[PDB]
């Protein structure tokens, strides 16, 4: 009978922080091809999202490509969708940033000759309040899933058409993205598209279905340019989809110039179904999967999975706590620096959203995504007047103090070993703790031998000053692996603390426990230099035991592709040039050195991998009864 609208999106980004090849390789693979085959289909409408960041990519690198892309939005086969200018997710940035975001991207847009209307959801983590924001921000429309309408009580039969939401009386149109032309697009046969489509036509002239992804799909990830390109999947497609009676092409704006929104219906925080999976607590994760798979494992996950659930985006700053305290640390420095232009345009430049989380790969476990994050966040900072300051800065219920000159910013967490969790310099924009522990995931148990071997969970967060209490004979090996006996309670365990002068007295009474509880007292005077800091230690025990009391320093040792090591030493120094840079780790004794990288487990299609997230260096001290000695790091 009537037609079915078919709305055709992709969507392209590459977050900050990514190497070179990476922008070069999606270009060539994806984002070329596919607006020259677009090229040759006068007749085919697609709707596409550039970041910010890509469309700078492009005009330094590419200008001929927007010469193309003006020309196809001249000739109608185009329609710019916007969001916030660096990617970041709209629900987790200060309103007053989502506005100037994509207003940034707006005025890219209209630089393209396209005045845009519609927003593409970033993760499509929607809140409520978006609707003033997008609104304030003159969007007409954003861009959601399926799932998202699923969740609030409709059945997908009743997603085949636009929807109304409002908020603070404000109203915006809603678009469904199918999850099923997700899976169908492009790694399908035509036909199983063509097929689908045409079996969605109804006497209901303004129904639609909906399909906007990843542009990387369309050429870059593994496989996709040999089956898009060479195959010719894309060509074959644009041909039979304007080719066909029963399927109507359109753009969004298009379709709300021509059909209103099927009616009113209001949503909850989601995001498209995967998601649902990844932002859990990894034990929850593993179960959310279980029931998935038997659910399909009983062909019955078809009729019920409107009712599935699962985690929310907000979450990662649960499940990794090293993203909240990067994100409540740019959060506190947007809103100090929100009057100053040049300060701010860093800060949003650090919301740019990907290292923030982790899916299936990457995310916050790459550290050049990472740094990128903290790069920014400091270069905002850096603006602003150095002052010191105790107060809850991740929400934990226990202050932090922060305490910074003119070159370094030093966070430090009295509740957890009194240690520096921050180490920040001003010069290099490089946070000397951006690391990240190593921790067991859902989707790990196949892994090979040769990494299973290396493969360890710490049960300790890692920062720097980790005081630690091992026995003489204890084993780089078993250290490196969390299998050594820590006989001491001060890793984990609160500190007392007095404010001095550019700096903090630390202390704590705690106990080595071995074969007694042997109550020990560890003091620390830490103390911000211009090129580094300096700790005074002295550990006290109330009983003669011989044994190993260990500072330990963690570092983001990037590029430094590092092995276990011990040796003897009274000062010695690290080079990590794409990384942290040069600096120097110097004792007024001697000490026993344990080095080794920090590994996390990284899957790929190419098999297990494992990605080093930075690099723990500790100094052990023999200890019997008094111990006294002084850390410094220097940054060369
Ligand atoms: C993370 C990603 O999730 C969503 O993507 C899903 C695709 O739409 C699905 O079709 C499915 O793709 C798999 C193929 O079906 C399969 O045959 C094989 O090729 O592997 C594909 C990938 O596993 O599953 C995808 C989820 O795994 C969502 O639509 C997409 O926008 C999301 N991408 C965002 C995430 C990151 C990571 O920080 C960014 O790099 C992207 O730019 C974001 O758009
Ligand atoms: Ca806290």
């Amino acid at each position: 009978m009537e037609r079915i609208n078919f709305i055709f999106g992709i969507h392209n980004h590459q977050p900050l922080g990514n190497f070179g090849w990476v922008f070069e390789e999606a270009y060539n693979r994806s984002y070329r091809p596919f607006m020259e085959i677009l090229e040759e289909f006068p007749e085919m409408k697609v709707n596409v999202h550039f970041s910010g960041p890509l469309l700078e990519w492009i005009e330094e690198n590419k200008p001929d490509y927007l010469d193309l892309l003006r020309s196809l939005i001249k000739r109608g086969q185009l329609e710019i969708v916007v969001a916030g200018f660096y990617e970041p997710v709209l629900a987790a940035i200060p309103k007053e940033d989502r506005l100037v975001q994509i207003e940034m991207l707006k005025d890219y847009a209209r630089k393209l000759g396209y005045d845009a209307k519609g927003v593409w959801l970033t993760e499509r983590v929607w809140q409520p309040e978006l609707v003033k924001s997008l609104r304030e921000a003159g969007i007409e429309y954003v861009v959601v899933d399926d799932y998202h309408f699923m969740s609030a009580g409709l059945s997908k039969e009743e997603l085949f058409w636009p929807y109304y939401t409002e908020d603070g009386g404000e109203v915006i149109t809603v678009f469904p993205i199918d999850e099923k032309l997700r899976y169908l697009i492009p790694f399908r046969p035509v036909k199983k598209t063509i097929e689908y489509l045409e079996s969605l036509t109804s006497d209901d002239p303004s129904k639609v279905a909906v399909f906007h992804d990843d542009g990387e799909k369309f050429g870059v990830w593994p496989g996709t340019y040999e089956w898009v390109y060479e195959k010719g999947w894309l060509r074959e497609f644009f041909d039979a989809i304007t080719s066909n009676e029963k399927i109507n092409l359109m753009t969004y704006s298009e379709y709300l110039s021509k059909f209103t929104p099927r009616g009113l219906v209001y949503l909850p925080i989601a995001s498209y179904f995967e998601m649902s999976e990844w932002s859990l607590p990894a034990k929850q994760a593993k179960l959310f999967v279980e029931f998935v798979e038997q659910l399909k494992e009983e062909g019955k996950f078809e009729k019920y999975r409107v009712f599935v659930r699962g985690g929310i985006w907000k979450n990662f700053f649960f499940k990794y706590p090293e993203s909240n305290f990067m994100h409540k640390r740019m959060l506190m420095v947007s809103k100090a620096v929100r009057d100053n232009p040049e300060a701010r345009k860093y800060i949003l430049k650090a919301q740019c959203n990907d290292a923030y989380w982790h899916g299936v790969f990457g995310g916050i476990y790459l550290p050049h995504l990472r740094r990128t994050v903290w790069e920014n966040i400091i270069k905002a900072q850096r603006y602003l007047k150095p002052e010191n300051k105790i107060l809850d800065v991740d929400f934990d219920g226990r202050a932090e103090i922060m305490v910074e000159n003119d070159g370094f910013i030093a966070t430090i967490k009295p509740h957890y070993g009194g240690s520096i969790f921050e180490l920040s310099s001003k010069r290099k924009a490089v946070n000397y703790n951006d690391v990240l522990p190593r921790r067991w995931e859902h989707y790990h148990e196949q892994i090979p031998e040769e990494i299973r071997r290396e493969l360890a969970y710490d049960w300790q967060l890692r920062a720097i000053l980790q005081d630690h209490f091992i026995k003489p004979e204890e084993t780089l090996d078993n250290y490196r692996l969390v299998k050594y006996h820590e006989l001491g309670d001060f890793v984990n365990q609160p500190y007392e603390y007095e404010m001095i002068e550019n700096g903090v007295k630390l202390w704590r009474e705690g106990g080595v426990y071995a074969e007694e509880k042997i109550p020990a007292r560890v003091e620390k005077k830490i103390e911000l230099t211009e090129d580094g800091f300096i700790a005074k230690y002295r550990v006290l025990l109330e009983k003669p035991y011989k044994a190993l009391f260990g500072v330990e320093i963690n570092l983001a040792v990037h590029s430094v592709m590092e092995k276990p090591e011990e040796f003897e030493a009274k000062e010695f120094e690290v080079n990590d040039p794409y990384g942290i840079g040069k600096v120097r780790i110097e004792l007024d004794k001697a000490a026993k050195v344990w080095k080794f990288p920090i590994k996390t487990l990284s899957q790929s299609e190419a098999g297990w991998d494992f990605i080093q997230q930075g690099v723990s260096y500790t100094m052990l001290f023999p200890i019997e009864k008094e111990l006294e000695f002084t850390v410094r790091f220097r940054e060369l």
